[PDB]
């Protein structure tokens, strides 16, 4: 509970007690369970509890994350869970993931129908964040499994899982999901792309991270930005070994051709604003503002800018992009985006 207590600051004391009701609850259920790991039971969906805390996701989505396998592993309390911790927390751990059906919306365009509709659908997304949260750590604590068990859950989330995260725009789940299923699915694959990466990937860091240090600081010392920013990330090329080794065979491309020009990507997460257009427009002026500081910081290389934000990819990616010549006269690309942005 001491580990958990921090992660749930940004609920109201009120939905705090909730949480801890539910944890208090789960600790009785799941008394004397042991998990593959000879580590109790309640370790599991205490650490489910973290992923969905540190999401920042609704009281009783992270209560049902303590609560996910009362009904499952061990006992039975659906009338319990409705009882006690009500009906949306019951619903949450009963599974009804249902199916993707977006495109009946736009073949029905024709109230508290359509209010209840708001209602079912949020509630069904935190279904499948629930499950995704579940699937993450038993990945995360897979060492303690049969290597044949291994693979069999590997392809399940590569089929299953990795695309529901897609579907619900959770890039960063879905990343560490296709790399941990990667991980124990093709291991001497793994094992063979993660150790050639750490052979370019520490010489390039020491250059990376001067960069880095160069932008963070940049950004920071400029007056106007600031004002109009509520934080911002200065990060190098994030690695999504799945979709790099996806990529080798697919473009017949070797490893060194993807890592051919050194990355570094500004998150910016702008200061809130009252309506959704001045969002908007705030979110882009802070981008090309980015996109400015780092060419009075880095030559720019000509005809290397690619404006996402304007022309958005069919996906709807957004984000600016320049090569630009920066330390030891070397071609960086950079990525400026939002949060909002991918
Ligand atoms: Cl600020
Ligand atoms: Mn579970």
């Amino acid at each position: 509970w001491n580990r958990l207590e921090p992660a749930l600051a940004y609920l109201a004391p009120e939905e705090r007690a909730k949480v801890r009701e539910a944890y208090r609850f789960a600790e009785e259920a799941h008394r004397g369970q042991l998990r593959r790991s000879g580590e109790p039971y309640i370790t599991h969906p205490v650490a489910v509890a973290e992923i969905l805390a540190g999401l920042q996701m609704d009281a009783d989505t992270v209560a049902a994350g303590l609560l996910h396998d009362t009904l499952e592993d061990c006992g039975v309390a659906p009338e319990e869970l409705e009882r006690r911790f009500g009906p949306t927390v019951r619903r949450i751990v009963e599974g009804e993931t249902k199916v993707s059906k977006l495109y009946k919306l736009a073949n029905l365009e024709g109230a508290e129908d359509l209010r209840q509709m708001f209602i079912a659908m949020a509630e069904d997304v935190r279904i499948i964040i629930v499950k995704l949260a579940d699937r993450l750590h038993n990945l995360r604590t897979l060492e303690h499994m049969p290597p044949e068990k291994q693979k069999r859950i590997a392809q399940e989330t590569l089929e299953i899982y990795a695309p529901l995260a897609h579907r619900l725009g959770m890039g960063q789940l879905k990343w560490e999901l296709e790399d941990l299923s990667f991980r124990y699915l093709h291991p001497e694959a793994f094992a063979s792309l993660s150790a050639r990466i750490q052979a370019t990937q520490e010489a390039r860091e020491r250059l990376i991270q001067k960069a880095i240090h160069l932008l963070q600081e940049t950004l920071a010392r400029d007056e106007l930005l600031q004002s109009q920013l509520q934080g911002f990330e200065v990060t190098g090329r994030p690695k999504h070994l799945y979709s790099i080794w996806k990529k080798m065979e697919r473009e017949g491309k070797t490893l060194e051709q993807i890592y051919d020009l050194l990355a570094v990507r500004v998150i910016l997460d702008p200061k809130p604003a009252p309506t959704r257009e001045s969002q908007a427009l705030r979110e882009k002026q802070v981008c090309y503002h980015v996109l400015g500081l780092v060419h009075a910081l880095w030559q720019p290389i000509p005809g290397r800018v690619k404006d996402y934000i304007a022309v958005p990819k069919p996906n709807g990616y957004q984000s600016l992009h320049t090569t630009v010549i920066a330390l030891e006269g070397l071609p960086l690309e950079v990525q400026i985006r939002t949060r909002e942005m991918h």
